[PDB]
């Protein structure tokens, strides 16, 4: 694949550490949106990542008045619309919990009550892949319901290779460090 054939080569070159640090992000990064492309297509539906609620709201409901309510600013990853109720979908990639609840909190907040207003039925749905053990956790009963089962074969040792090749390069790197 390209993208790993292009870690690999940032990780040959780099030579400093604010550099560094922005390749283990990035690795992180693109874990997550590996996930999120592999997800959406178990599922049979459309891949996207990061998409403006003003953008979610015109495509399912063209003709609200925008211009009454006030839209926070907020991008989750992707949406389903199942004509009746608006899903919206955060993918997550973590062994523990802690990101997913925030995230859900925050979307709970930011998302529910604009919608509530603006009268579309909208549920909060959050799916985290272990990278290590590959298990998939959902959060959204609507979700849960018309997904019983999630075809997906992930595979995520690729990304701890080159976040390991990366950590090992900087093994002393005290600056480095300063940013894990
Ligand atoms: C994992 O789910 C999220 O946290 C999420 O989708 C975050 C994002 O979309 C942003 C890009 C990103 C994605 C995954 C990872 Cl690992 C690191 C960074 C882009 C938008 N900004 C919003 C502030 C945060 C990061
Ligand atoms: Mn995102
Ligand atoms: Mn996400």
């Amino acid at each position: 694949d390209p993208m790993y054939e292009q870690f690999l080569q940032r990780i040959q070159a780099v030579r400093t550490a604010t550099v560094a640090k922005d390749i283990s992000a990035d690795i992180l990064e693109a874990r997550h949106d590996y996930f999120g492309r592999e997800l959406c297509r178990a599922l049979d539906i459309e891949y996207r990542n990061n998409v403006l609620l003003d953008e979610i709201i015109l495509d399912v409901y063209p003709g609200v008045n925008l211009m009454e309510y006030n839209v926070p600013h907020v991008t989750p990853d992707n949406y389903i619309w199942t004509g009746d109720m608006l899903l919206i979908l955060d993918y997550k990639v973590s062994v523990g919990h802690d990101s997913t609840e925030v995230t859900y909190k925050k979307y709970t907040t930011l998302i529910l009550p604009v919608m509530q207003e603006i009268g579309i039925n909208t549920e909060i749905c959050i799916i985290r892949a272990n990278p290590v053990t590959n298990q998939i956790s959902i959060v959204g009963e609507q979700f849960k319901r018309l997904f019983p089962t999630i075809p997906v074969e992930l595979n995520f040792a690729r990304f701890f290779e080159l976040r390991k090749m990366l950590l090992d390069k900087f093994a002393d790197d005290e600056e480095f460090l300063m940013m894990i």
